[PDB]
Order: structure tokens, then C-alpha cells, then sequence
């Protein structure tokens, strides 16, 4: 029912994409979000700071350039990031691992991380979670 994980790709589509968008582009699908490649989740990540401002100054040089990170540590520290930051902001801690999304595993986590940076850049830019962060 309303509660299982199971295809909430829906969830996200209408948290990110739904009345109101919060960005427009990538397009996202069904496709995308059951089986979440990084540079997918780069563009997502981006896409939501550049609509928003959410997290400024969390990234800069390579991290900012999806093609430019290559290296599984590299994207692991680009998601551990955003996840702690997302989470900061909401309180609540991201079930998301940023191990296991790179992966490709637990892609209903993947997309719980999504719905909450959704509501993570509508509460608030995040500004001093990063700087808490970094």
C-alpha cells in the first residue's frame, strides 16, 4: 500500500517534478530511478542547487564537473556530502548510503534521499549545515 517503498520513483517524480517543479531538467523516469547511474544523480544534485542555491559552497573544482569524477572514492565523497547536509537540514537521518548507491543497491533509499533533498532546498539553502560540514 501507501506505506511500502516499493515503486516510490512515483514519490519522487512528484516531489521533484510535480505541480510546482522544482527543476526541469533532467527529465526524470521510471527508467532513471529504479536503477540510478552517478552521473544521473550528479545532474539531480546539480540541478536542485542551480533551481534553489541549496547547499552553496558544499562543492567546488572536480566536484562540480560530473565528468571529472570517475573514481569510486570521488563519488562516494561527493554523495556523503549532500546526504549529511540534506539530512542537517531536516533533522532526520538519511537512510541512504552512500556506499550502497554507487553500487546501485537500495535504489528505494536512493530515491528517500531524493524526496528529502526535495524538502530539504524548500525549507531552507542549507548555508550553515555546509559550512558544518565541511
Amino acid at each position: 500500500g501507501a506505506a511500502s517503498m516499493c515503486d516510490n520513483w512515483q514519490a519522487t517524480i512528484d516531489t521533484l517534478q510535480g505541480a510546482s517543479p522544482v527543476f526541469d531538467k533532467p527529465k526524470l523516469s521510471q527508467k532513471l530511478l529504479e536503477k540510478p547511474p552517478f552521473r544521473f544523480l550528479h545532474d539531480v544534485v546539480t540541478a536542485v542547487q542551480q533551481a534553489t542555491g541549496f547547499a552553496p559552497g558544499l562543492y567546488q573544482g572536480d566536484e562540480l564537473d560530473g565528468k571529472a569524477i570517475q573514481e569510486k572514492d570521488a563519488k562516494v565523497a561527493y554523495l556523503k556530502k549532500i546526504i549529511e547536509v540534506v539530512s542537517m537540514v531536516l533533522g532526520e537521518q538519511c537512510p541512504a548510503r552512500p556506499n550502497k548507491i554507487v553500487a546501485g543497491l537500495e535504489p528505494e533509499n536512493t530515491n528517500i534521499f531524493l524526496q528529502m533533498l526535495g524538502r530539504a532546498c524548500q525549507k531552507g539553502n542549507g548555508a550553515k549545515a555546509v559550512q558544518k560540514v565541511l
